[PDB]
């Protein structure tokens, strides 16, 4: 395949484990990557920023990442996320140095670039990715899509807005794609990813369902519109979402907002019900409420022994409603795609198409 | 040694890594603890809470704890702390089993206790700890003592306060010492602790040294006020120190403050200067500020290469500073004993005279 087409490798570097992606692709006359196809896939685990940066440590990872890999000498960006910008930098560059060096021994595969992208490029990739599988990439738009990715360390949001003199040169990207000129805003919240910021209210009742037993020894009793608040706290009085991104979107409406990341775990759960691949906040709330919040802990427990994550349903809810609602401002009644677990799209493509 | 005497065995799972303590003691008349002793401590990394709850990596981890242990047939408690706290308990149960496991076949350390104890527990201990040290516990006292740890994952604080009926029963505690009646007012807070605090603030300019480079392309211009500002909004908009710790010492007001855990590093570092184990919350801010925050960052790490912790000390200043005078009330002049690093002075302690 990658005979008669270019390949590119990413390694997608991420918070619980690091996953492979070998893509093909035509470039058209715009230099712009095409028919982009995925022929390889692997995930590992644990995280990247996990694992201690030695020579033994890093050769049994990445061997483990590469070694099956049935397609050999291509190029290779190794992009860390969320996880590896909570390590100091000194750290970081203990494990950039052992991956440099691992990587000039192997000669079939060509290390580009390894480092800790930025949450600003991170959603630049998101929004790439999401349009190229919604095709509207290729021609010039009516409408403005706006992509939200909800991870584990950090959520970025990115949407177009013309060059603004009055905005860190951090928060814009200017790019061409198929032969136009975008202009995109991008933010990333370090801290606000939904793992991290659990950490802040495993001790607040109205968070899980009744009777969970809180890590201090308090029972849960769950209330989504309190939990909400709490999580609203941290959004708003700490990191100034709403102070900073619902004048941006007042300013350049967004027509169709799509998520990525948890939110899409969450609503194709057993016990929240959505049809179309489409939520409203208003919805996620009251389903969250009724459906965990305000649930015995041992009867829910008991009905879905399996899901792992159900207990922190009433969290993630009334978090999610925070991040949108209270923190982007959209309104509750707003429909949000999100995008499906099981579908092949994920942020790398965003690396094929601006780096390839 | 445990041949004339009482000796019991504590470690400590903590986020950094597991300490043993085996402590020898006689028991006087009151049926207390005195004479504690410490013969043996052992440290390993990393965390308890960061490796695999399987039993043959248990075995290899707890193997490595206690193999080269001098002294064998003797009581063991196994008390985890907020690095466990922050996991869900369907993950921590997993440990537990596994260690419970690995006690019960050897027959020369009897498994007493295996759980993560709550953060008011934690304070409980610390504060018998570092009573038990000043010889405060002995007799009725004048003074009242309070404590503060200042730990990675919680921070704790702990004083003598009457049994109140409107203060939920998990945050006080009755207890018998040398034959008197004690009651504490303890407090917990889960997310609070610098390593988990720092995650909120990695991107916040006014927090770290000029021209430090930010995870995400933003540029340190340190200015300690302005980071204490943005801290203690965690600290009180989010947690609501203020308004649960404040009302409650300014009607139970503590004589002499001591502090332990990270404060005692910083304090202790070349950066800052302090005399007799002592500081003030205001001289900390101002050195925070003067030699950190206001400092160029190639030049101060051009003095000191070799302290990994540097980058941090414009973000902790700052953050002590938010916890201790905006948090929990106390007078920026007030004088506040830290315990030095170097010092047998562990809050295991507490556990002896508490549980033995
Ligand atoms: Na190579
Ligand atoms: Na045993
Ligand atoms: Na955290």
């Amino acid at each position: 395949p990658c005979e008669k087409h270019s390949c590119i490798a990413v390694i997608d570097a991420g918070s619980t484990g690091s996953r492979l992606h070998i893509y093909s692709y035509d470039t058209d006359d715009t230099n712009t990557p095409i028919h982009i196809e995925e022929i390889w896939n692997k995930k590992i685990k644990p995280g990247f920023a996990s694992i201690q940066p030695n020579s033994v440590t890093i050769d049994a990872y990445l061997t483990m990442l590469l070694a099956d890999a049935p397609i050999h000498n291509i190029p290779v960006y190794f992009y860390a996320t969320a996880g590896m910008r909570l390590l100091p930098q000194s750290q970081q560059k203990k494990y950039y140095d052992e991956l440099d060096y691992w990587f000039r021994q192997q000669s079939q595969w060509q290390l580009v670039e390894a480092k800790t992208i930025t949450g600003n490029d991170e959603a630049l990739f998101d929004w790439l990715a999401v349009n190229y599988k919604l095709d509207t990439l290729k021609s010039v738009q009516n409408k403005s899509v706006g992509v939200m990715d909800m991870g584990g360390a950090s959520v970025q949001i990115v949407f177009p807005m013309p060059k603004n003199a009055e905005i860190s040169k951090h928060n814009q990207v200017e790019l061409n794609i198929y032969g136009q000129n975008i202009n995109l805003y991008v933010h990333s919240f370090l801290g606000l990813g939904q793992t991290e910021m659990s950490h802040q209210f495993l001790n607040s009742p109205s968070c899980f369902a009744n009777d969970y037993p809180l890590p201090d020894g308090e029972s849960g009793q769950g209330n989504a519109p309190s939990c909400k608040e709490e999580v609203t706290s941290l959004m708003n009085s700490v990191h100034k979402v709403n102070q900073q991104i619902q004048p941006l979107l007042a300013l350049n409406p967004v027509n169709e907002w799509y998520s990525i990341g948890g939110i899409s775990n969450l609503a194709s759960s057993q016990l929240f019900h959505f049809e179309n691949s489409e939520l409203t906040n208003q919805s996620l709330l009251q389903q969250g409420d009724n459906q965990i919040c305000h649930q015995q802990w041992d009867i829910l427990n008991g009905q879905y022994p399996d899901d792992e994550y159900l207990y922190q349903y009433c969290l993630l809810s009334s978090y999610y409603y925070a991040l949108m609602v209270d923190g982007y401002g959209i309104n509750p009644n707003q429909t949000i795609h999100y995008i499906p677990p099981e579908q092949n799209l994920d942020w790398t493509i965003g690396v094929v198409l601006h780096r390839a």
